[PDB]
């Protein structure tokens, strides 16, 4: 609904490069992708990903059942060739004629970065970046990217799930915290250069395993549902970053894309791996079971929900200025505001 | 919506006892429910079984994934703890804060009778009942609890294929009737205390089996779903009871519930189920493809359907006499309206 | 459905005739079928195929769940027997009582022909008939009908997707065309009688199957969904006719019928069968992806398009007639408009 | 094991003609059969049907996954194409070589009759013909041949079970038999010309349907496992023929065959399918269940079962004159024994 | 069994490093793991990867359901501990008491190399060596270890079909080979350090992708199940190396595993994934059809199957040896035997 409208001038993640690759076996797509109810098409043209909508302009055949042909896209059902601005240059059964103006397809910005696909919608207010991964080029850590995981729930809610202090003690007591630590601290919380900055000092001597990422944690959280999460650990007193981001597929589903960096690897990457995707699905049936998927007014806050409380601000304060458009909107989310004492 | 509201103010069973005690190994719940398009979570919470919206006020988690503790519900996704009024009584967060006013949810009308639970939606009228059951504390007839079954059709439908005397010989041929007997008397019925009462004398010498309950056939039915059967058997000189409640669940779905009693109990508990499974099995294709799933004004009546007419004349109304408030409704379904002979 | 009111005036197959047989153990049926979103039930009483709404005037059971006997359709519930004009006839349960007025359901035209059931849902303009198969009664014709396929596609992009000269170098290039002829002609198409009618010369010397219908073929296309192609094929110098109509079961799905008819019968029925079904798979998940499913006035069209231009000009000229009334959609759908030099 | 080595000396159907044809696209095989637990091949080589082993003689792959090149089946592993000899004519990789000596694959006798494929695995007694069908060329009758059903029974229990008279009442009450005619007849049976011939007049006036076959029976068997059963049916007057046989799949399987045909044919063929279906369906678990799979010395036969009981002894009898040699196993299976009044 | 005993003698791979640590959350094991039909449990304890028979000494439970616990593995039924000796350590039971001397399974050779877990049953003999791979420690090289895949085809079976020429015409026509390059050389062989060693020239300006490792094809196959192919790629001018060997998991199984390493590797990994993975799909048939499953006497050669041919007979000549005993079987595995120019 009109709600939503504002989320399309973002970049939005909607595969890993490695889905691409997989998708077709002349590794170069195409690949259907869905993105705020879109339907798209990824592919690799030339030395550029493209993202185009997956409806041919002839007769509406999905160019996602198509095939990549030197730098262009070719449909399925008559053949016709789509170069990287979604104009067709070829169609096969009136090669002398001249090619219809209509004959193109809308295509959209999108750009491979930390091996995942971005796609933004909108590019008309041109202020919104991809969001920041702090591993990446640091050779003292080794990346893992893992497989998409999908949940029946919100972007908005699987964000607030990432970064929820109050719920480890009882979704994940044998895995992330001690089940008698459930009382968080109430930390200050920055914006700058449209990000949320907080740290939070977890508890320490928590009989949890040696692999969980529990430490000192500083969050920086691009808007609106990308977190990075820097952990320097307790037991290893090593670096462990947790970068992860929701594509919303449409208006109850995400896409989730989890890439982990670490300083001490000498390690089994499927050690890792394993402990994510218990902690996933520890998480996974409460936040599917929340009712309904988008957070109405009623829900009842306690002064622990800062992080969540502060979210929901922020992602009103965009809403209602991108209502007022390109300079409101830029302001919202880049302007500062500044509460921990820390430099910037 | 508006239709079905004034159902919200009768009792409707939702499990059974066992269904309650088999939900989850704790044996004290928590279960899921739906009734009248409502979620609603059932517990026994100490002494006391508890219903309640299958929603915290927190972050919307149900709390039907929670756990009981004694005389709590705890919500799964941050531990808040729920008494036996719905009322939040620790918030594990901030355990020295003042509790939120807001952090309650609704609670219900919960009681448990013949085994089944029942749940009241709506107390404001103070004048409904849980159904009779003629059988209750009558020590000369064992009792059996069914498993609920479940059918794509609704409570009415469903009422009125119990008592539909016309249709016994073209469903029920080997079972209940005999093909010739198609033709039914047209019965006094009688309104006292809220139920529909009459009396229906089969035809004897039928060819059906023995655990056949065929006999003189009195009829207790509390408005609006359940109805009590007493048969005097034919076959056997002896008492068999049949108590026949449909929980509306949503606009096209049902789950029923039969409890029977029989005086002659040296048998098998089996052979009844048998067969009453077996006339559920009969009934439940034609009525699953009655459409649309309320009967629609344009349905073609004849006499033999006196029952039926009766029915749907009592429950408009009950909906026309809800919408006039609480002593019109209460007329409408106590006041005594007698065809018959008989007193009460 | 405003839209589509115009294509309730046209006969429509339902089932083959094999299928009515099958359906019931009696081989009369009853068989329910859907056309145009209408839940319809088919039964053979006496010598008559009938066709009727398939829902009960009496409580709204399924007639399809019924029995005929005799010279009438019995509804599964209370055994009321309807007559070949859709009247009840009889009541069991009130055998003596007149029948009421309004104890009739809708009944529909019905007829076989070719071994397909045909079913038109209006007739008051009186000016449509079954569609024109040229092999039926043709002595030196082997005929064989194949099981129905279903199709997520509507019975617009089925036609278009049979008549489409220019997918087969792209959909069908082992099969029926070489992947370098994607140059199609454009040729002269005449309306008559109702049918599209045109003539095609296929590119000769082709690397396509023996049994590929390849050869020169003559279409006759009965508006709005059949088509008859006559192919004199090139590799044998002998006739092989197919015959392909939609059954437009709703918004979104097509059920389909082809039968095909040849003049040199010693070989195999199952060699043509299996090349068909290869033909029907390579063409299904392209047009089952065409999106939205009714073409938009957004699609692009190419002067090899001109079977699909002029199909389309022709079915919106009879969505306007039909507005118009009888005599307007009569002259729409009848007048001859002549582009070639045939006479007729 | 060596009890059934007698077997491989009669002639087996091993499938339709319409399965040979389906197996493969080209619609001339090759299609894997199996028979007494040999793993054969069909193909229609030319105008020949040919039955090999499937198993080619260069390193062992089936040859039913290869195809039909001409009047030769071509192995899918090197191309190796044999003739209808079962010899090896052309060796791709060494085209100039000549053709190893060892080079050829074991073929077996192999016809078609009444539209199945019929395979004798060892002709060297050179006795044995294929099973008569009386109404085969009879333009009096339609002719139907069913698909086959694969029972996990022996031929042996499957050819008593067709012909006794006993188990009517029990296993086909509503269906062929009134449940009330338990007792049959004890029947004169004569050999001849390697058939058991046998009639009996079944009872009249039961209430079964119009389309069982039932009336006065005439069986002529062709040894070991052909039943041709020829009803003069009293309802209707008419003739109607059942030819039954079962492939000898492996010890504990067969693939059986049922062809009926029918002199009032105006009806539906899927009528007497539906029927015949159900029958099988009746017999098929009683039949399943009977343990061990070949039967033992320990069955307790009654007088009723005559025609099993010489049945049984036939088949002793070819297998120890089996064991004899060639000549002994012709007079076995030749020679007439004639105990009824009847001319030959 | 007994002609199976000498494979016992060398090293196979059972795992890759990944199964391993993917089977338990602990990334350290165990996983069962099956080899010449022996259950065997593979774990890492410390620095040591270890494999035991699957059976605790105790009371016969699988070892592979139980828990690494530093170094030692534990049995999960009564927790006995055993050492990398296969030797019990602790009897938690009887912690004071003597161990009995029993209380010992057996240990087996384990070792990693190129990223998969490699197991010799028999050690005894002290002449086989893990195969060898060519790209290991190559830094020009990419390498990527495939998933393994299972067939249901013998470990001599899949060796013949990776290194037989003449079948890439009829298995991979479109793939690796035209259809008209049937008839192969006859190339040199010789036998080095126990390998196969031998060049072959495949034919140049094939219609085949340019992914396919289509060139001078130089093979290293360590005896008896793994092959190293170094292919001088035609179209690229580039190094691409297939490393493939077999597991004989039993007497009809082989779980197979692929490494590939190529040169020009900026490319996409599953460009080649997917063409390997397709190269088996058009294989597996064909090589799971061929029965036996072990190649008899009577299989038929042809000139242009010098490979399989030289193969069968070193394996005989192996498992001749290997009755004889520890020094004729080392001769006849290392002894070289050479037939070509070349010198090592
Ligand atoms: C939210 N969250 C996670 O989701 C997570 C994690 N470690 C692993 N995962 C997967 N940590 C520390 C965490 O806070
Ligand atoms: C409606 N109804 C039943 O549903 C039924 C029954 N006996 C068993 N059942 C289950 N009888 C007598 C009956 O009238
Ligand atoms: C559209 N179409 C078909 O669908 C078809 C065909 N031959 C078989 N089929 C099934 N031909 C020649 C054809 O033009
Ligand atoms: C054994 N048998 C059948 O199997 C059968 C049948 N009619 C149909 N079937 C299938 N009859 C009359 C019959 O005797
Ligand atoms: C046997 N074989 C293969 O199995 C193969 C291959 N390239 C990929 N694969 C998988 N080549 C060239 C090959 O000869
Ligand atoms: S629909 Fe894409 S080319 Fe025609
Ligand atoms: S959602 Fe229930 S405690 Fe938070
Ligand atoms: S619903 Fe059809 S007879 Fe009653
Ligand atoms: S296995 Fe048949 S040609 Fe080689
Ligand atoms: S069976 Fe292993 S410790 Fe007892
Ligand atoms: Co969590
Ligand atoms: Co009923
Ligand atoms: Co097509
Ligand atoms: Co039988
Ligand atoms: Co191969």
């Amino acid at each position: 609904n009109d709600e939503r409208e504002y989320l399309r001038h973002f970049w939005h993640p909607v595969c890993t490069v490695t889905e691409l690759e997989k998708a077709h076996p002349s590794s170069l797509g195409p690949l259907a992708v869905k993105l705020l109810n879109e339907q798209l098409v990824v592919a690799k043209l030339g030395d550029e990903y493209v993202a185009m909508r997956d409806r041919c302009a002839h007769r509406s055949a999905k160019l996602s059942l198509g095939t990549v042909s030197g730098n262009r896209l070719q449909c399925p059902y008559h053949g016709w060739q789509y170069d990287t601005h979604g104009a067709c240059q070829l169609v096969p059964a009136c090669p002398n004629s001249p090619i219809p103006n209509k004959a193109k397809v809308d295509r959209f910005d999108c750009e491979e970065r930390y091996g995942l696909i971005w796609i933004r919608l909108d590019s008309s207010f041109d202020c919104t970046e991809i969001p920041y991964f702090s591993a990446a080029n640091d050779p003292r850590l080794r990346i893992v990217i893992q497989e998409p995981y999908w949940w029946d729930a919100t972007a908005e809610r699987r964000w607030e799930n990432f970064t929820d202090f109050s719920h480890f003690a009882f979704i994940h007591p044998g895995t992330l915290f001690d089940p008698n630590n459930a009382e968080p601290p109430i930390v200050p919380m920055d914006r700058f250069n449209g990000q949320f900055r907080f740290v939070y000092d977890t508890p320490e001597d928590m009989a949890v395993p040696n692999q969980a990422p529990i430490g000192s944690f500083s969050y920086t959280c691009s808007m609106p549902f990308a977190i990075n999460l820097e952990v320097s650990k307790y037991s290893s007193s090593s670096l462990h970053v947790l970068f992860n981001v929701s594509c919303p597929v449409d208006s109850h589903t995400t896409k989730n894309f989890l890439i982990f960096a670490r300083e001490q690897s000498d390690d089994s990457d499927y050690l890792h791996i394993a402990f994510n995707d218990l902690v996933f699905a520890e998480d996974k049936p409460v936040i599917e079971s929340q009712w309904p998927k988008d957070a109405p007014a009623d829900e009842v806050s306690v002064v622990a929900d800062k992080v969540s409380i502060q979210y929901r601000k922020w992602l009103r304060e965009l809403k209602e200025a991108h209502k007022e458009g390109s300079q409101a909107f830029r302001s919202a989310l880049l302007d500062p505001v500044i509460e921990s004492d820390r430099s910037y």
